[PDB]
């Protein structure tokens, strides 16, 4: 196509508008070089581990960006402070590879990240990451499945880019995504049904055998956060992964799994709560703390929310 | 990278066609299915920067024919079996759904091409009828998976072998020889949306996995909602994937012929007796080319634990 | 994009192996050469972000063998012809240089795999000797070109067909059927660095192209310096490509057997009598598996204009 | 490789050093999106024209760069003035596809370009392009052959990048290229031998039968500027395309064929002249004017230069 709208052309132009520096574009642009290289590596996984390559690659591409200064990773005890020569204004929390275990089974998997603006004057620190999900600038995810695709969420909107493998570029394909209001799918790992605190099980039964003599919802759980959420985004529905007994505080870590998806959901018009408060409104204390999460088409989450405040 | 000695499926299955003198008719056929399988996957990867199931079907028909190894073909998305227009004939019946879950692409869920292949027992004319051999007289079955990778798993009589498309050269090279599914698992796989309609044998089965009666580990659940997704996970890692029957689809949704069946041969040939509930899926003399028939498959002990309940409530 | 009906060389040549009952042994063989040809090209494209000729040879040997269509193989970069280690036997002699101009990569010039294939006239044992059939008893010859595209041109007995690697699916699909070279051209192609050593027949030939005696157009010159470059340009557009003999290489540089020869069959089968100067290159009973023999090829009239001078200075 | 040095990472960092804007990086980066897309299109040319796609694509990618303001093309009568909303400080003269005719024959072909800095205060104009080749900021070429490869020439050096097709990124492979001093190859279209003005023919014979009882040079002419020059660069040698009688002013247009290669040659330590003056020192009057050119390993060009001033 002689006028393809890459991610870079899309980013740079909204950047043109904030009358800023060009760092987000450097950051995003470098980030996508990690994504292509990981997409490529997941598509030949096992022609002869991974998540450590995956982590190295994204830390390196982000350091060279000349735009970060604290990078928080799934795979690292402590957060990373970018040499002064390479610092810039962003904090990126990311899980490089989420659900790495799944590659054997051939499950769709992904990278997830969120970018905070360091607003403070002192030395880069763990504290610059301990900012509420509400404050995020940009957040999104990279998905590796039949097609590699990037949903990027910024203050103006949610957009899906798709990697064209011929030209190694991400092309803008669906614009200004908004979710279906109520939907027909519930997603939860039902093997913990003996654990689902009584709000959930209610809604589970209430949807399977709908006592309103309605069509039951279908259920789906691919078991890789990213495919479950992407699906919830496009076809509408609800995904849930709440505080159960193996996992009393949810499983999904906050700064890099729960707050990006959340941010993406609300920008798209979905909601995402814990059933006790908003995922994005939490004030993190630990960079690696976890969350119960429930996100998806607003009425369904509103439905499960009635039940949470109709059971205490 | 840059390897001098790689077992490409053509080279692989050919080391099978000649040592056992089984003409390598298998080859030509398969080779062509590899060109279709690949071409479809390219398209699915650029999917939304460019139906499909239709064009996918037409391309599989069309390439198959020219492999000179067919006489009968059966699709999901087709009428009476196609009898090969006649010059390009040979001995096989390929029955297949080229794009399983053809909706699911747009939600970026993984989808596949299945195939069942038979050899012609009739020395009469190709008639749609010939398609209708039952399971256990199948020469080769497998699938292709358009996922994070394009994996074709082939199950012939000696065993199931998984394969993977190396995009850099366009070959399905080999990564798992004589695949054997595990003996017992931790996954039950079923669409529990339909929990009203579920026959009390499966409801017991679910209740024993979820809540184990003997106080142990709950079986974790997992249902992608693509038939080819759920079998592969269930194959390589091991589980009970169950699309039984229920009022909403009273004799299953899965068109036995090229779905429950091709899968099942891949299942049993690695340790997985795929049942209906009453009869095993391969012994069911095929009544119609799109005749449907319910299916619970997977690794041996999980099947069994349900068949006991099946045997105790009828 | 997304085409339901594409003539992949396997499908193509197979529509040739069965209508003429010529066992499709041709196929298996070729198909395997396609997997080598491709794999090498991937590597050349990432060349300098990763010898080669060696590994290229080993991979071509190794894939060939498993096509079950060989008994004798001859390389540039090899000793006595390899006799196939014996289980994988069949009827053909493939003689080939896998990486022609193997230096030229680093200057990013285009390079290729040639091949000559024969069928075994001996009902005795595979002996290196069997390799040694002359040109005119060749069953199929062609080359592959690692250029801006990977183009394999195949010349069998019915004609030359050019092919092109669609990287998106890994097939050499077809773009030029029954290729015929032009009758006369505007290109003379020779390494005039060596203008000292040039035998007075070629020096006349050059002087008639450069300066046309009859006051007309100077023949434009073009010499890539890769044998596979110079033939393709000379084939599709038409010219006289001449690596004659001279003191520095007294009976040519091009190892007749798998170079001047495989090219020449592709030449004559599209209108191009490739000569030595004295005998035509296909009639020369092959004295040794790397026996060299000079070559002037191309379209008919240009060859002729030189053979007259060849016929008038001896 | 978990720390690949892309072109962007290389550019951006030398840009870090001029304490500038980031526009060259935008320009180069956008330019490479044209190159990938053209490489891809040349590699499937004829599975069923081109240079018009090729031109459109590069003009569009350059307009969106937010860094040009005059773009001069092989395929356009008049130069192009970039809408004010999208102007920035660079002038890029480019031939998008050089030797397009050749694709049938399967010849290695390429894009060529040169980037001037508009120094003046008034409205962008044709005159901002009429600047001596000596003034160029950056220049280089993209080559499409067995591998697609970008040689980029900037004030600090000549570097070869190579496109990795897996990840769609250009990787820095040979650094700070310098040519061999004298070399063994002469390149000229000898079919014009009845036209070669007496300096050339001398040197032609002087090299073929070397009267110094020396080894003759080999000759090569692929007939696509770009493959000939790339080869001259790496293996050393000389390429020549002088004023002949069909073409009394050379054939190769100045601003986009002769001055980029020239610039690349000298930065690499080669020379390039007309045999009457330096190619880069010419003051163009026409944006589309042509040149006799002779460039390559210094001694060889010095050799042919003796002869030019030993024959008048
Ligand atoms: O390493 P990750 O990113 O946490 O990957 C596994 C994750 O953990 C979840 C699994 O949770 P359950 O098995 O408890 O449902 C998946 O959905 C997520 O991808
Ligand atoms: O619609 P197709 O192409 O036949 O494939 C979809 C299949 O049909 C099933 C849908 O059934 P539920 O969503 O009711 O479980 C999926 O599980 C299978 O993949
Ligand atoms: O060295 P190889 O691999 O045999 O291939 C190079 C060939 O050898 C010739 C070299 O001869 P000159 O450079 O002397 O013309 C080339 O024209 C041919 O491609
Ligand atoms: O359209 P372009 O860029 O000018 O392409 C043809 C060019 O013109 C030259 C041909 O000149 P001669 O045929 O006169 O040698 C080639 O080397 C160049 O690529
Ligand atoms: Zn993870
Ligand atoms: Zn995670
Ligand atoms: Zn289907
Ligand atoms: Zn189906
Ligand atoms: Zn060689
Ligand atoms: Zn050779
Ligand atoms: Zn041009
Ligand atoms: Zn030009």
């Amino acid at each position: 196509d002689t006028n393809i709208v890459t991610l870079t052309r899309f980013v740079m132009e909204q950047g043109r508008k904030a009358r800023g520096t060009g760092e987000m574009t450097q950051l995003l642009n470098s980030l996508c070089t990690a994504v292509k290289a990981i997409s490529t590596a997941v598509r030949k996984a096992g022609i002869a581990k991974l998540d450590v390559l995956s982590n190295d690659l994204v830390i390196n591409v982000l350091k060279s960006s000349f735009a970060t200064c604290v990078l928080v990773t799934e795979e690292d005890k402590n957060a990373i402070i970018v040499e002064p020569e390479k610092r810039g204004k962003y904090v990126v929390c990311f899980d490089p590879l989420d659900g790495s275990s799944n590659i054997d089974c051939l499950v769709s998997i992904g990278t997830i990240f969120g970018i905070y603006r360091k607003n403070s004057t002192d030395e880069p620190s763990e504290k610059d990451a301990l900012q509420p999900g509400r404050n995020l600038v940009a957040a999104g995810y990279a998905l590796y499945g039949s097609a590699t695709m990037l949903v990027l969420a910024m203050v103006n909107g949610v957009n899906c880019f798709m990697l064209d493998p011929a030209i190694g570029e991400f092309i803008l394909v669906d614009r200004n995504v908004k979710i279906k209001k109520k939907g027909s799918i519930y997603s939860i790992n039902e093997g913990y049904a003996k654990e689902f605190d009584p709000a959930i099980t209610e809604y589970i039964q209430r949807k399977k055998f709908p006592p309103d003599n309605s069509a039951p919802y279908g259920a789906r759980y691919v078991g890789s956060m990213v495919a479950d959420v992407h699906r919830t985004l496009v076809y509408g529905g609800i995904f849930m992964y709440p505080a159960n007994k193996k996992s009393p505080k949810g499983k999904l870590r906050l700064l890099y799994e729960c707050n990006p998806m959340a941010y993406v959901m609300e920008k798209a018009g979905g909601l995402a709560t814990t059933g006790k408060e908003a995922v994005l409104d939490i004030v993190p204390t630990d960079i690696h703390q976890r969350a119960p999460i429930i996100l998806g088409s607003p009425e369904d989450v509103t439905e499960l929310l009635e039940i949470y405040q109709k059971h205490a």
